[PDB]
């Protein structure tokens, strides 16, 4: 219970899917004392998106977790228009930035242990049956050099009870080089399309966020930069089908490698749950120390 009055603009974090997060300081005594916090926005606030926003905020507020982004309250002006999420603050920005940073100091044991974190932060997202359909590192937070937090859930949504699975397309972009491939053809979203995309994420962790590494351009090579729009994703489609991956990065051990390929299995019931994954991930980095 933020009201905007009191919430001080510092600076823009992050431009998302029809949503952006801005740095605050919440001065309520207006003697510079006050939290920086960070607080989520719509940048054009349409009925259906706000409707999806709610949603988020309940999604949110539903969760408690050391490795999930932790809700602070949510804010109004004159009415209820301009909704606004409050969160927690976190200071070294997004996995992806910060691993691109400090790409010098971060060895295999702490890529691992960040690893460990977002399987169980994803583990608990499934015993509350919430698909999250948007992991990657970008969406991936860094509270500490030894704590990251799964920080974003625009995309998330709640599986009906009767499904294990739940079908939804939207307009606009999607991150189709993260899909599982059942999401591709058909919209299917499941535990088991996040642990596909899991998949891409420990990739983007042991690629340490080389450009020209990256899931799209690597993909866009494997089918040729020629393709164009849709095409594209036609493309992707087949390419999946046939087995075609995304290639064991440098100097990634090979066991690995063989955790990210589980994950790319295009039988979606043989892909790993995200208990097995954090054993195996955990028992790696024991043998490691
Ligand atoms: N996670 C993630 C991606 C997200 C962008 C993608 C969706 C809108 C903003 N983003 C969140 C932040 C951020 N930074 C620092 N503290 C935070 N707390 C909550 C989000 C957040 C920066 N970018």
């Amino acid at each position: 219970q933020f009201e905007e009055r009191h919430l001080k603009f510092l600076q823009q974090l992050g431009k998302g899917n029809f949503g952006s997060v801005e740095m605050c300081r919440y001065d309520p005594l207006q003697d510079n004392t006050g939290e920086v916090v960070a607080v989520k926005k719509l940048q054009h606030s349409t009925e259906e998106h706000l409707r999806d926003f709610e949603r988020e905020i309940e999604i949110l507020k539903s969760l408690q977790h050391d490795n999930i982004v932790k809700y602070k309250g949510v804010c109004y002006s004159a009415g209820r228009r301009n909704l606004k999420l409050i969160m927690e603050y976190l200071p070294y920005g997004s996995l992806r930035d910060y691993l691109q940073k400090h790409k010098e100091r971060i060895d295999h044991i702490k890529l691992l242990q960040y690893t460990s974190q977002i399987c169980k932060g994803m583990e608990y997202l499934g015993t509350k049956r919430y698909i999250h359909r948007d992991l990657a590192t970008r969406n991936i937070l860094v509270e500490n050099e030894n704590r990251v937090k799964i920080g974003d859930f625009g995309l998330t949504k709640v599986l009906p009870q009767d499904k294990e699975y739940y079908k939804v397309k939207e307009p606009g972009e999607s991150p189709i080089f993260w899909y599982a491939p059942e999401s591709l053809t058909e919209s299917k979203f499941s535990v088991a399309s996040d642990v596909w995309s899991f998949g891409v994420v420990l990739y983007e962790l042991f690629t340490y966020i080389e450009k020209s590494k990256s899931p799209p351009a690597e993909f866009m090579r494997m089918i040729g930069n020629d393709k164009q729009g849709q095409m594209i994703v036609f493309h992707l489609i087949e390419l999946l089908k046939n087995n075609g991956r995304l290639p064991r990065p440098d100097g990634c051990p090979d066991e690995i490698y063989m955790i990210m390929t589980e994950c790319w299995n295009n039988n979606v019931n043989q892909r790993p749950s995200f208990r097995d994954l954090a054993l195996r991930v955990d028992q790696i980095r024991d043998n490691m120390a």
